[PDB]
C-alpha cells in the first residue's frame, strides 16, 4: 500500500491532544489518514483520547508524555519507534508570571523538536507544526512573540533537511475556557463578529502538514477572525 | 476542499503563478475565469482550461480602468454568476507604482464586494510580488509592506459581511521572470533559502487553494509568506 | 544644539504641532510654522513670539502643488532653505493615500535644498488614537512603509528620514472623549496616563539633532507602552 | 567651593554593564557628560580597574567594580554596594552579555534571563523613587550567523515590550537599542572588499561610531522620554536586516 498527495502511513504526534484545539487536530490528522498518536500528562488523558480516537476510525495511540523531561520523551519516542514508526509529524499543542511561562513552553518545544528531528532528518522529510496559546495581555503577546521567532530560527536551522517548521496562532475560539458582557465586548473587537472553532485551527494544520505546504516554511499562520493584537 | 459550483476570478492567468492558481483552483471544482491584458493572452487562458478540464473562460481585463472592471464583471454575472473567489495576481517607482497597484487592488475588490455582500459569503486574495539589486530592493519592500497594510484594512472593513480577505507572499519561485535573471544572482539566491531550493508555482497555488476554502473561514487579513524560510525585511 | 537651522514645520497651530515647533525653537532652530488659514498663520507667529523663537507663520496647504512651490521659495528668499521638516499634516483608502502623497509632494519639494547641503531631517507624525481601528492601523503601516522606502532613497545625501507614531496624546480631540471610554483606554496603557505633546515634542527634537544622524528608516512609537498592530 | 552643573541627568545614578570597550565605554561616557554618576562593569578586577581610569581620564564621577550578570549573588552584592556608596541606580543600561548544538537557542535564553535577573534586581530601587530607566542594547551585526542575529533581535525587542508593559504604572520605562554596523576595532581591520561589501548594504553608506549608539542611549534616559516605553530604536544607518 503506497501513497500519493495524502497523509495517508504519516505517523503524526499530537501533544496536549485530549481536549479541545489538540483532540480536533487529532481528528483532522487521523480524518486525513495518518496514523494519529495523542499524549496526555496522565493516563487517564490518554485512556480517553485511545477511545475518541477509536469512535472517529483513527488507527493511532494515547500516550503520556510530559514535554518538559528529557526521560518522558526519549521514552515515549522509542516505544513509538519501537510499535508504530518514525512521527515525521509533530504538532506541539502542549500581569507579572510572563517570563517564566514562555521560557519553559520554548525550553519544552525545543527539547520535543530536537528528540524527533534524527527521524526526519534521515527520511528526508519532516512536518513540525507549533500551536499558540489562545487569547493576561501581556502573557498573550509575550507568548505570541517567543513562538514566532523560535519558529522562524528552527525553520532555519532544519530547513535544508526537507523539514518545515511553522506555527499557528489562535485567536478567540470556542473552548471550554471560553464558554457574557466580556464575551460581548471580544465580539466587537474581532471583524468576522464571531468566535472560531477549534476544528477551524486543524484545518490550518492539516493544510501546513500537507505536502501541498512544503514551500511553507517559518511562518506564523494567525487564525484570528481579523483581530490582531500583538 | 470542495469548490465546487463557484465562479472564481484570476487576473494574469496566462502563465506562471496565476496559470497555476488557475488550474489549481479548477482542480478543485470551481469554474474558473482567468484574465489577461490583450486577446491572445485571453485566448491561451481558454485553451489552458479546456486542455485541463476546467470549465471556465479566458477574458480580457485591464485592472487599472474602471471602465474595463465594470464591463468585465456584467459580462460575467451574465454567462457565469457572480465571481465569489477572487485572485488579484519614472523616478521614485518606488511610490508612484505601488501605490498605482493598490488602487488597481482596491478598485477590483470595491466591484466584486456587491456580488459577495449579497451572498454572505466571499474569498479576496492578493499575490504579492515574486523576489527577482537597488532600485529593485525599495521597490520590493514598499509593494509588500503595502500589500500587508492593505489586506489587514480591507479584511477589517469586509469581515462582518463572512468575507476574509489574505494575501499570499511568494519567495523566490520558477517562473519565466526569474529563470533569466543572471546565473551569479540566481545562485545568490539559493544560498539564502533554507530549503536549498526555488520554489514551484504550484506551491504557492496550494495555498491559494487552501485559502480559498471552507476550511480558512476563520483567516481573515493574513499575509502567508510562502518562500522556503527565505525571510526579507 | 539646532542653531542656525531653519525647520519647517506643517500644522503648527495646535496641539502637538506647535509643540514640537516650540521644542525645535527652543534648540535654536528658526522655525516656520504653517496653517491652512490666515488667522491661524498670525496665531502662530504671535505663539513663537511671546516663546522668543525667530520664526514665521505661513499659509501652507499640502495638498497643492502650488502652494508648496510658492511657500518654499518664500521662505528661502527670506530666511534659508528649510532643512529639518516636520510633516504633521492632513472610506480609510482614499485619505491615506491622500496622506502619502502630501507627504511625498512636500519631501520632494524640500529634498533639492538639503540634497545642496549634504544634510537634512524630514520627520513625519502619525495619527494620534481615538472603522475607528481600520484607518489607524491602515495609517501607521502605510507611514512606516513610505519612511523606510523614502529613507533609502535619500540615505546616501545624509539625510534622515524617521516617523513617530504617537499613541494616547492629550489635544483637543482626545479631551472630548466621554470618562467611562477614557479611563477604559488608560486601562490599556502600561504608564496609565495619557501622553503630553510636548513628550512628542522631545522626540522630535532628539531625532532632528546630529545625536540621532544614524538612525534613518525608523519609526519611533510614543505610546506609553500600549501597541496595536 | 562647590559647583552645582545644569546638565539633564545630573544627580542620577547609572549603572552601566560592559562598560570596558566599544559601546559600552561610549554609553558610560555620554551619561557622564551629561551629568550622571556612572557605573561601569566588568567581569574581572582589571576591567573594572581600567573603567574607573577611564571615567577620572574624562572627568567622570563613579566607579569601576566587578559584576557577572549571570549570578544572582554578584548581581544583588553589586547592588548593596552601591546603594551603601553612591545610592538607588535609576538608570541601568544592559550591555553585557553571553555566549562562553544551537546557539540560536540557548545563549539568547541565556541572555535574556540575565536581562531578567538584573532588571528585577533594580526595580525595587526604581519603585521606591517612582522613576526609572531600563534600555537594553542588543547585539552589533553567515547562514547559522544570521539565525542567531534574527533571533536575538526577536527576543530581545519582545523581552524589552513585555517588562515594559509590567512596570509601566510605576512610571519606569523600559527600551532597547538594536544597533547595525558599527565601528569597532574587529572591523577597522578588514579587507577593503569586505569593507565595501557591507556598506552597500546601508543607505548611509558608512558604518556607525559607537558614540552614535550612546547618544540614543543618552536620550532614552532622559526626561523628555518619558513616554517613549516598550520601543526598540534601531540605530543601522537605514540597514533593516530580518
Ligand atoms: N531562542 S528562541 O528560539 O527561544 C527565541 C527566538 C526568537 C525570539 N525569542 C526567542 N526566545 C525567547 C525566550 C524567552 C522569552 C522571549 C520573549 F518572550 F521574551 F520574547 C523569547
Ligand atoms: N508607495 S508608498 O511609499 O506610499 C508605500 C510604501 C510602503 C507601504 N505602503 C505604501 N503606500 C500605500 C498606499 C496606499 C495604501 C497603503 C496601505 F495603507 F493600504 F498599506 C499604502
Ligand atoms: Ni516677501
Amino acid at each position: 500500500y503506497f501513497q500519493s498527495m495524502s497523509l495517508q502511513g504519516k505517523v503524526a504526534l499530537v501533544t496536549g491532544a485530549s481536549r479541545g484545539i489538540g483532540q480536533a487536530i487529532a481528528l483532522e490528522l487521523g480524518r486525513l489518514g495518518a496514523v494519529v498518536i495523542g499524549t496526555a500528562t496522565s493516563a487517564s488523558g490518554a485512556e480517553k483520547i485511545a477511545e475518541t480516537l477509536k469512535a472517529n476510525g483513527v488507527e493511532g495511540a494515547g500516550l503520556v508524555l510530559d514535554v518538559s523531561s528529557d526521560e518522558s520523551v526519549a521514552a515515549t519516542l522509542e516505544h513509538i519507534q519501537q510499535h508504530l514508526g518514525q512521527p515525521l509529524i509533530v504538532v506541539n499543542n502542549a500581569d507579572d508570571e510572563w517570563f517564566d511561562v514562555v521560557n519553559t513552553n520554548l525550553n519544552s518545544l525545543y527539547r520535543l523538536s530536537k528528540a524527533v528531528l534524527r527521524g526526519m532528518t534521515k527520511a528526508r522529510w519532516g512536518r513540525i507544526i507549533n500551536i499558540g496559546s489562545v487569547v493576561g495581555q501581556t502573557n498573550y503577546a509575550a507568548a505570541k512573540a517567543g513562538l514566532e521567532g523560535f519558529t522562524r530560527a528552527l525553520a532555519r536551522e532544519v530547513g535544508s533537511r526537507a523539514i518545515t517548521v511553522n506555527a499557528v496562532a489562535p485567536g478567540f475560539i470556542d473552548t471550554d475556557m471560553t464558554r457574557e458582557a466580556q464575551r460581548e465586548a471580544l465580539l466587537g473587537q474581532i471583524p468576522l463578529g464571531r468566535l472560531g472553532q477549534a476544528e477551524e485551527i486543524a484545518k490550518v494544520v492539516g493544510f501546513l502538514a500537507s505536502d501541498g505546504a512544503a514551500y511553507v516554511t517559518g511562518a506564523t499562520v494567525p487564525v484570528n477572525g481579523g483581530m490582531y493584537m500583538s
